[PDB]
């Protein structure tokens, strides 16, 4: 149950903070599970997402979107993990056999605090096969 | 505080599953947190494991005991991670460069669960100056 990937999990607590919204999406389009809080993902993203992972840089120009909010992109593992910060916040989004993790934090949430949760599990799910 | 990563980060469940025990320790044998039921590290156990990873290969053959039970050394990362196993149980010892993290599992919890969750923090801690 992909839930519990994102209730229990992705939704667990480092330092005594956690995520506000998690999610695992297909790299076609489909969510597998969402956080209570995780927005509906508009049109493209997933799949322009999918073309800075294919051939990188290319998401910073026009600056990550996810669910039609603009997150500067910084600093990513290239066709593996991307990231974007606005403000205090910002979005980890680690690339999968299959999926697409997917994690998003606020103040008082650190950047790497995110990347752990969130990146390790991809890899773990990169080795499940998916 | 440390008991908050051992009773809440290492004992995250993942795909329904967590650890026996984990313990963050230091390298110079001081616990800075263990769980409720981790074991209590006897004779020349912290100082051997140190060792293998110096000079890895040393603990091998003799063995790997930790609370003196018995765990037969198994393949892991030269001077970063010591695995070692039990059956359907085992252990992993995370070291950073000034402590342990650690460990132990009984199955329906895999190798590879325990191996991520305990690897997980590890490297966190290492980039928090550990």
């Amino acid at each position: 149950s992909w839930q519990a990937y994102v209730d229990d999990h992705l939704m667990c607590e480092i330092e005594g903070n956690h995520l506000s919204a998690a999610a695992i999406i297909g790299q076609d389009g489909s969510v597998w599970a969402q956080s209570a809080n995780f927005p509906q993902f508009k049109s493209e993203e997933i799949t322009g997402i999918m073309s800075d992972f294919h051939e990188p840089g290319t998401l910073a120009p026009t600056g990550l979107y996810i669910g039609g909010t603009k997150y500067m992109v910084i600093q990513g593992e290239p066709g593996a993990v991307i990231r974007g910060k606005k403000g205090p916040g910002g979005v980890t989004v680690k690339k999968t056999n299959q999926a697409l993790i997917i994690g998003i934090y606020d103040e008082p949430m650190t950047p790497g605090q995110c990347n752990m949760i969130v990146e390790r599990l991809g890899d773990y799910l990169i080795d499940q096969g998916y």
